[PDB]
């Protein structure tokens, strides 16, 4: 749609950086802040151009506005970041916590009616508009899923937020809608440790594999997790909020709420915790 001009956008500072691309924030000046999101310099391009697609065909609350293109992708400037870089600064309340919660879940609920897997759902993808907003900021990994399949395939990759991922994308390389559940259980986990560094998913799990474990991280989890161990519950998380987490992180892929069971729920949870 819109076609902004390269020799207008002005850099201003980074925002992010993958293995594979960079979120720059520019200031679009023909005489608006903007978040554009580049490629760094084929199978990485045709993924770029299933990026840019996925987000030009979504439109919601709690997903980053589609600006346009300069292949570049310029997104809306979300202003106050990540809840990863955000949490550890700023001691939100249980409430806020839970808002969140919900306010990723509607638009998970809504990702996925458009037939598409999220597989990176994180804090660090959760993008703080105000203190009541946020959205989902990223759509690296977003999957379409295959019209007679309830899952994709995956593939191994260096990359994969492993720490993130339901035992069936770690072992049998399936990406169901419930293992996007599976991940938005462990955001909730994150959003309760406040994104504190020494808690987090790699930290924690790294704890429970140890690191003089050759190629076998992936294995060792996949068997911890088989075996039912999971992420504590978080200091000040209350018992409700934990056992929804773990109902999240069931070993069978089906025992899991799907994102519209946990709407209502998150809801309610919200409301108590409000008063
Ligand atoms: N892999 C990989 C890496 C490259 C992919 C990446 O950076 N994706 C993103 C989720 C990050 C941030 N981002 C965006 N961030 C913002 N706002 C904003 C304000 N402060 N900050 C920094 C504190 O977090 C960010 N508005 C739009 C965005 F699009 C998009």
């Amino acid at each position: 749609p819109t076609v902004f001009h390269k020799r207008y956008l002005k850099k201003i500072r980074d925002l992010g950086e993958g293995h594979f691309g960079k979120v720059s924030l520019y200031c679009y000046d023909p005489t608006e802040m903007v978040a554009v999101k580049a490629l760094k310099a084929p199978q990485h391009r045709s993924g770029w151009k299933q990026e840019i697609d996925i987000l030009r065909t979504l439109y919601h609350e709690h997903i980053i506005k589609y600006k346009g293109c300069c292949l570049q992708l310029v997104m809306e400037y979300v202003p106050l970041g990540s809840l990863r870089d955000y949490l550890p600064r700023h001691s939100i309340g249980l409430a806020q916590l839970l808002l969140f919660a919900q306010q990723i879940c509607e638009g998970m609920a809504y990702l996925h009616s458009q037939h598409y897997i999220h597989r990176d759902l994180a804090a660090r993808n959760v993008l703080l508009d105000n203190d009541r907003l946020v959205k989902i900021g990223d759509f690296g990994l977003a999957k379409a899923v295959p019209e007679g399949h309830e899952y994709y395939r995956v593939r191994e990759d260096g990359d994969s937020p492993v720490f993130w991922y339901a035992p069936e994308c770690l072992k049998e390389y399936k990406f169901y809608y419930a293992s996007d559940v599976w991940s938005f259980g462990v955001t909730l986990y994150e959003l309760l440790t406040h994104c504190d560094s020494s808690q987090s998913p790699p930290t924690k799990f790294l704890e429970l594999i140890g690191i003089a474990q050759g190629q076998m991280t992936v294995l060792r989890l996949t068997e911890l997790l088989e075996r039912g161990e999971r992420l504590p519950r978080p200091d000040k998380c209350p018992a409700e909020v934990y056992h929804l987490m773990k109902n999240c992180w069931e070993t069978e892929a089906s025992f899991r709420p799907t994102f519209e069971n946990l709407i209502p729920i998150l809801k309610t949870v919200h409301e108590k915790y409000q008063g």
